[PDB]
């Protein structure tokens, strides 16, 4: 029912870091020291991508949990971490590596193979193992076929597996049956390795795919999926966890997952942020502020890039979606699409800098918005360093998105925080943790289509966010210790 389970949800209101665990220096060690050096008030909680061994997708086809990959570290770096800060990880919910004893047991014995059963072989949708083109085309693909071969060393056989990502044919990338209980039994031995090194929020990857069903497009089908979510919710709740869904999708799916206790992510508001800024109009922000959920953790960027389909639909028209793509592209984005017919953006891959013009005040007043908006805010590294457009890294591994997965140096770093639009988000970030107002009551308050005005209250505390959006002057009206109105100008 509503709220499920949310009596006794008290997440800390604190900026949270998003970042991979070789982006800062190289390993979770440099991690440490300069969250240590530059940013232990900074933030209250750390989102480290995937630091697992991984044989592919940055981290995102696991071989192990059981260790930290070695490059990056160990798991008692995890531990000192979350010493610190709210440890947030990814446990890919959908996918395992290849590479894995599990699958690598069964592509030596084949069926005998004692973890057979945690891999969907396509005799698990079809009678005969033979796939069917008709119940293909009614899916959301995600590669041009979302199963890979491969030989069976004991037999010589072909077996075909379900593999829903993967960029190699075969894919690293081979998708876990959910329904088997040898997989639920893996997945509540992360569950245990997480919380055992101090780990408080899992985010489920992929989360959406996880229901595979002949006929359906097999993302998100219900009442399916909901059984999943459920037990996964209370098994990760019996070692102290809670749970983060990722799932892009149209906002009724969200909204109903919100609606039925479920953390989500906010993927409108970075569209929504950037379409305010570029046209000086506040109607899409406000409309959306005074119709969202609030138990959301907010973004403008993170490690993907800015949602447009399927996130935005039915929220804003073509004609609007193409106009900031467009101007994005201009700016040096790159674009995921869904994949011939229709509108067909599915993410934009620019830094959230790059894309609103390496314009200063209004990358500041962004950030404002954003720690405005009800919601635990994350902030990507990039970001944090208010970093442009890796075109190197694009034209060298012609992948789109690496265009916001630059790797920073130590010396890069020192260097980065120096600038200017950086110590200002910096000052921005720790009055968005240490003002107590925003841990009170939230007001959209009324102002001209070219303004934006909320206000957090709480006991005598009070700040209130002034952006003119002709100039991108960002202002904090806000009560001090000794109860006097102060202005910060962000």
């Amino acid at each position: 029912h509503h709220h499920h389970g949310m009596a006794s949800m008290a997440l800390k209101n604190k900026v949270q870091l998003i970042t991979y665990p070789d982006s800062l220096g190289g390993n979770l060690k440099t991690l440490n020291d300069v969250l240590e050096k530059y940013f232990s008030d900074v933030f209250g909680g750390v989102h480290i991508l995937p630091p697992f061994p991984s044989s592919g997708d940055r981290g995102f086809a696991p071989i192990t949990y059981s260790e930290i990959e070695p490059k990056f570290g160990t798991w008692y770096d995890i531990k000192k971490m979350a010493e610190n800060f709210d440890i947030l990880l990814d446990l890919m919910v959908n996918h395992v590596s290849r590479r894995s004893i599990y699958f690598q047991d069964f592509l030596k014995k084949g069926r005998k193979s004692e973890y057979a059963d945690m891999f969907i072989t396509l005799d698990k949708l079809w009678k005969d193992g033979k796939p069917v083109k008709g119940d293909i085309e009614k899916m959301f693909l995600r590669r041009t076929l979302p199963y890979s071969t491969f030989k069976i060393e004991e037999t010589g056989e072909e077996e075909k597996v379900w593999t829903t990502f993967g960029k190699t044919d075969p894919s690293e990338q081979i998708d876990l049956d959910v329904n088997s209980h040898l997989v639920r039994e893996f997945l509540l031995e992360v569950f245990k390795t997480f919380s055992n090194f101090g780990v408080k929020i899992v985010r489920l990857d992929a989360v959406g795919y996880v229901i595979k069903k002949i006929g359906t497009s097999c993302f998100f089908v219900e009442p399916e999926i909901y059984e999943f979510l459920d037990w996964a919710k209370g098994q990760a709740a019996s070692y102290g966890i809670e749970l983060l869904l990722e799932v892009h999708s149209q906002f009724e799916v969200q909204y109903k997952l919100a609606e039925r206790g479920f953390l989500i992510y906010d993927f409108i508001l970075p569209f929504t942020v950037l379409y305010t800024l570029i046209n000086k109009s506040n109607e899409m922000l406000y409309h959306y502020l005074k119709n969202r959920p609030i138990n959301q953790f907010t973004m403008l960027d993170c490690h993907d890039g800015i949602p447009v389909k399927p996130d935005l639909d039915g929220l804003i028209d073509t004609k609007k979606a193409k106009e900031v793509v467009d101007i994005c592209v201009q700016r040096g984005a790159n674009l995921s699409l869904i994949y011939e017919d229709g509108f067909d953006v599915h993410q934009i891959n620019c830094t959230y800098y790059s894309a609103l013009n390496c314009d200063d005040d209004a990358y500041l007043a962004a950030r404002a918005i954003q720690f405005f908006t009800p919601g635990i805010p994350q902030v990507y590294y990039v970001g944090l360093l208010a970093g442009v457009n890796d075109f190197e890294a694009v034209k060298k591994t012609k992948e789109g998105r690496e265009i916001n997965r630059h790797n920073y140096g130590l010396k890069e770093i020192e260097e980065s925080v120096q600038k200017n639009v950086v110590q200002r988000l910096l000052k921005l970030i720790r009055f968005r943790n240490e003002y107590e107002a925003f841990n009170g009551e939230f007001f959209i308050e009324d102002c001209r289509k070219d303004e934006i005005r909320l206000t957090w209250k709480k006991d005598d505390k009070r700040c209130s966010l002034f952006i003119d959006l002709k100039t991108y002057k960002t202002t904090i009206d806000y009560i001090n210790e000794n109860g006097e109105e102060v202005k910060y100008l962000v």
